């Protein structure tokens, strides 16, 4: 995240970090043994890391538990990143609590105004790298279709909406992938994709979740 705030701890509890010997992407919790994230993140040997604030130290009420399952879109085209969806399942059921909490999804799709908050542990920096400790936070505003596909000539699809700004130095980056973006309560995006970091005209491109609901359900149900 470049240009936000530190969240404080556990005040995102539905934010998980996925682990492979190292933070590779963020996700988020939607029930007790299931995860939403990208399906650009996907690998195998997840180890799914829930109530984490800082993810280089052991402070308390962490929850490490091992992907059993990771479930990409059947649609997902790596090259346009359209359907950048994926499914993790728990090997064992998260201990929910209030520092580990799920998050809804959505009953309709957000509007372009809506403020929705962002987090993640990844890159704070528009030019050069820097990985955070603590998770960090931004609070950024869903854009109209017509301002995205400016942004994006030929890129944006239906399943694909922009969030944050076009002032530049605002914006989710490298690491903070397949974390959530959360409007009015309700999981509405994933952390798909964008040019740089933080640019000036090239805001962030966000898996519009609401198009994934039922999806989502069956696709847990089934397994
Ligand atoms: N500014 C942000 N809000 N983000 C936040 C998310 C991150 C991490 N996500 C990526 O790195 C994804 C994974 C695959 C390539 N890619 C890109 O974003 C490419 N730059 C553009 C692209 C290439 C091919 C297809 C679709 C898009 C990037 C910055
Ligand atoms: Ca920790």
């Amino acid at each position: 995240i470049v240009g936000g705030y530190t969240c404080g701890a556990n005040t995102v509890p539905y934010q998980v970090s996925l682990n492979s010997g190292y933070h590779f992407c963020g996700g988020s919790l939607i029930n007790s043994q299931w995860v939403v994230s990208a399906a650009h993140c996907y690998k195998s040997g997840i180890q799914v890391r829930l109530g984490e604030d800082n993810i280089n130290v052991v402070e308390g009420n962490e929850q490490f538990i091992s992907a059993s399952k990771s479930i990409v879109h059947p649609s997902y085209n790596s090259n346009t990143l359209n359907n950048d969806i994926m499914l993790i399942k728990l090997k064992s059921a998260a201990s929910l609590n209030s520092r580990v909490a799920s998050i809804s999804l959505p009953t309709s799709c957000a509007s372009a105004g809506t403020q929705c908050l962002i987090s993640g542990w990844g890159n704070t920096k528009s030019s050069g790298t820097s990985y955070p400790d603590v998770l960090k936070c931004l609070k950024a505003p869903i854009l109209s279709d017509s301002s995205c596909k400016s942004a994006y000539p030929g890129q944006i699809t239906s399943n694909m909406f922009c969030a944050g700004y076009l002032e530049g130095g605002k914006d989710s980056c490298q690491g903070d992938s397949g974390g959530p973006v959360v409007c009015s309560g309700k999981l509405q995006g994933i952390v798909s994709w964008g040019s740089g970091c933080a640019q000036k005209n090239k805001p962030g491109v966000y898996t519009k979740v609401c198009n994934y609901v039922s999806w989502i359900k069956q696709t847990i149900a089934s397994n």
